């Protein structure tokens, strides 16, 4: 909807800052990013929640709560694991009004901790929850140090996926291979070869390629965008904007075409903390005295103290013209229904 609208702009102005800190592998969950700030944003009120709406692009949370359950209706299709909580300090309370819409349009909940005193035994308390959430994939989305033992709030949002593909990979036609990260080095991957008939796109302006490679089902497909040159993904980069993909990859202006694919079988393991982030972004009460988290519990003086995201996705087998995915290329897992994009990364395994 036109929430996948605002869920997608934000996913490129939370782009553009990652590109200037990174340049490498940058994968994170745009969709489970926006929930996570959809659900503060319901115990925030005034000058701190007008900050998130317009940083999010802004009745809402019916429809964050509409798409969430869809992906998280158990199927074979694919299978993600969404650990989204918020942890408090305990001396803090917590309105049980903001507990009832957060679990009702966000099937979470927040999460009293002893960060004061026990800032140590706090850490593992979110990091073990956060592994048995997301099968024992995810692990210590904290690292020692990083809580301390003056935090009042501390929202994360950890996320793991792995879908089955339409069109299965058979698992002898992948061998050793060569990947471009740069033209001058290269490392060794195995690579997935796959001829078929596939939704392709060429795309002349920007020099790429665009092919949507379905999984199982039809109603989550995760298109890639492959720079037709080894470096011609930075250009593709510097022009891609929120209009280029509702155009670009729109299925309407692609066309199903013989394709020989030969996508890698790889795997994303991006860590954030937004909070830097996100402030620059413009958000910025939330993490400072000036925070207005009423809502959570009816009074001010709870602040937002470090927001932690962390997707992995991994790229299986199971489940003219061609594709190759030997150097760098952006992609993207989206939800085909109402097009909104869940997952979105830049592949270059340097």
């Amino acid at each position: 909807n036109s929430l996948s609208e605002a869920n997608t702009k934000f996913m490129f102005d939370l782009f553009q800052q990652f590109r200037k800190s990174k340049e490498n592998n940058i994968f994170y969950s745009p969709i489970s990013i926006t929930s996570a700030l959809g659900m503060v944003l319901l115990g925030a009120k005034d000058n701190t929640a007008q900050q998130i709406k317009k940083v999010l692009h802004f009745n809402v949370h019916h429809q964050f709560q509409k798409l969430l359950t869809e992906f998280n209706k158990s199927t074979d299709a694919y299978e993600l694991k969404i650990a989204n909580k918020l942890f408090g300090e305990k001396t803090y309370l917590f309105l049980q009004e903001y507990l009832d819409a957060i679990k009702k349009f966000y099937q979470t909940s927040v999460e009293s901790v002893d960060f004061a005193n026990a800032p140590e035994e706090s850490r593992k308390k979110i990091n073990s929850w956060v592994e048995s959430q997301t099968n024992e994939k995810i692990k210590n989305l904290i690292p020692e140090g990083n809580i301390g033992s003056n935090t009042t709030l501390v929202l994360v949002n950890a996320i793991y996926f792995k879908g089955q593909w339409e069109k299965k990979f058979n698992k002898e036609d992948t061998k050793e291979e060569k990947f471009w990260p740069n033209k001058n080095t290269y490392k060794s991957i195995q690579m997935m070869r796959q001829y078929t008939s596939f939704h392709f796109a060429s795309l002349e302006d920007v020099q790429a390629k665009v092919l949507e490679i379905p999984y199982k089902g039809k109603d989550l497909s995760m298109i890639v965008l492959l720079p037709n040159e080894i470096d011609g993904l930075q250009k593709l980069e510097e022009k891609l904007t929120a209009e280029k993909l509702m155009e670009w990859t729109s299925l309407q202006n692609m066309r199903e075409t013989r394709v020989d694919l030969h996508l890698p079988r790889f795997k994303v393991e991006e860590s954030y903390d937004l909070k830097d982030t996100l402030r620059t972004m413009g958000m910025v009460d939330i993490f400072n005295g000036d925070a207005d988290l009423s809502g959570m519990t009816g009074s001010r003086g709870l602040v937002l103290s470090g927001v932690l995201h962390k997707a992995f996705v991994e790229v299986t087998e199971e489940g003219n013209e061609e594709f190759h995915c030997n150097h760098p290329f952006l992609f993207f897992i989206r939800q085909n229904k109402t097009n909104s994009i869940l997952f979105y990364g830049r592949f270059s395994s340097p």
